[PDB]
């Protein structure tokens, strides 16, 4: 499986949450691609200059929520 690619428009519309930015959340996506989704080393190399202190499991709901939403709204 590939990492998905929302567009700004899905973010918008259907993505946002009251405790991630999308700024966080594209990093989280970026790095879910540099690092072929090994989340040990995403939450090790995760921007903690920027955003808050976020478990391994909290980085895994956040991607695979938005992958749950992104595959009913591309329906
Ligand atoms: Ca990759």
């Amino acid at each position: 499986v590939q990492v998905p690619v929302y567009s700004e428009q899905e973010y918008q519309l259907y993505l946002h949450d009251d405790a991630w930015t999308k700024a966080e959340t594209d990093h989280l996506f970026d790095l879910s691609r540099r690092f072929d989704l090994r989340f040990v080393v995403i939450h090790d190399r995760y921007d903690h200059q920027q955003f808050k202190k976020r478990s391994v499991e909290d980085l895994k709901e956040r991607y695979y929520h938005i992958c749950a939403k992104l595959a009913n709204v591309r329906a």
